């Protein structure tokens, strides 16, 4: 019940179906951080499978139906025993209404059935927040999982910029991309791109750019160039062309990316193929974590974490992701901290093998 919707009082920054979008907010009088949190929710690229997904996932391209107040949960957990990392923020949640990885800047018109907003909207919100106590701020931090982590890297820089053009530059833009790290890399399984379900993310994600019509960071659009935007959807690719301080959460074993991978698990034996194929993925994403300095991967087959109840269960090394979290924070303070370690990545090669995982 803490956080409230406020809709959007730009009514020209909509969901997928026009009507407005907005963001959840419980504001912390004594405080000058606030935590801007993106929803994932996978997305949508073509007209066909996003009238299904309007069919059976209305609430993720339309506020007609949102509730008046949604409960924070984890790092937007208000309480110090549920998050002891920023329990006394300023919390936004922001609901993913867009279906384009917060990438989109096209609104709904003759030529365009849905409008793909999510760049829009991240823009707005900032915008209207300053209104409401963002101005005193001293640390933005853009937060979000899954499609809403991939969301972070696509605009933190962007909310940086933004900030700095409207004369805040005291405030520090800092992001945590939570689940949204996906690697290109070989399905288990292979189909040719005929329909939604058989399409890569490579393929999917360079269709969703032209129908959403998609934004990238400026400097991994002119590294990329013209029709290869998609390589900044893949966080390992985006993240060196940053400024902003970024932490990332992953999963080494991240259920999502083994759903695109086409790795449907049962609980049956494993054979040497698909033994070898998971090793290799956990070894890939630890390779893309070894120049990342803030970062949290353990070894755990699983898809999110940071609005989970029990994400102060989870420790790689030791360390729990909250503890991680305040030691960043003590590290942007502006040499290493005792005690006190940002980059923990697990190292043993299979799920679970990491005994603090989430049970499922
Ligand atoms: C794949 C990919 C590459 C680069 C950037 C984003 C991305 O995808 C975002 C997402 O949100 N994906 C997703 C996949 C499978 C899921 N199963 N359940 N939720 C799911 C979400
Ligand atoms: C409303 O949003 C649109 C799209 O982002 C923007 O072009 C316009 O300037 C905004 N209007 C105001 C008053 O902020």
């Amino acid at each position: 019940e803490d956080l409230r919707l406020h809709l959007l009082l730009n009514t020209s920054v909509t969901c997928n179906d026009g009507s407005p979008a907005g963001y959840y907010l419980k504001e912390s009088r004594g405080s000058r951080r606030w935590l801007l949190f993106l929803e994932g929710g996978w997305y949508c690229f073509n007209r066909e499978n996003c009238d299904s997904r309007y069919d059976t996932m209305r609430r993720l391209m339309s506020s007609r139906d949102w509730p008046r107040t949604r409960t924070g949960t984890g790092i937007l957990s208000s309480q110090p025993e549920e998050n002891p990392y920023w329990w006394n923020a300023n919390m936004v949640f922001i609901p993913y209404c867009s279906s384009d990885v917060w990438s989109g800047a096209s609104s709904k018109s003759e030529k365009n059935e849905y409008a793909f907003m999510g760049a829009l909207i991240i823009q707005e919100v900032v915008r209207e927040l300053l209104g409401r106590g963002l101005s005193g701020a001293k640390v933005l931090l853009l937060a979000g999982s899954s499609a809403g982590g991939t969301g972070v890297l696509l605009n933190v820089d962007r909310v940086a910029e933004q900030l700095e053009k409207l004369g805040y530059p005291a405030i520090q833009v800092r992001g945590l991309a939570d689940s949204g790290w996906f690697l290109d890399n070989k399905q288990y399984r292979h189909t040719d791109c005929v329909d939604t379900i058989t399409c890569a993310p490579t393929e999917a994600i360079r269709r969703g750019i032209r129908y959403w019509n998609g934004v990238v960071p400026e400097r991994c659009r002119r590294q990329f160039q013209e029709g290869e935007e998609w390589n900044c959807f893949f966080g390992y690719k985006v993240y060196p062309t940053l400024r902003s301080p970024v932490f990332v959460v992953q999963w080494l074993f991240d259920e999502a990316q083994l759903t695109v991978d086409n790795v449907h698990l049962t609980g049956q034996p494993v054979q040497e193929g698909l033994r070898l194929y998971i090793q290799n993925l956990g070894r890939e994403l630890r390779h893309t974590l070894k120049d990342v300095p803030a970062s949290f991967a353990p070894a755990c087959l699983s898809h999110e974490i940071i609005i989970r109840s029990h994400w102060t269960d989870v420790q790689v090394k030791g360390t729990s992701l909250p503890r991680a979290l305040h030691c960043w924070d003590r590290s942007l303070h502006d040499t290493p901290l005792k005690g006190c370690p940002v980059h923990l990545v697990d190292s043993c090669p299979w799920p679970h093998c990491n005994p603090s995982c989430p049970t499922g």
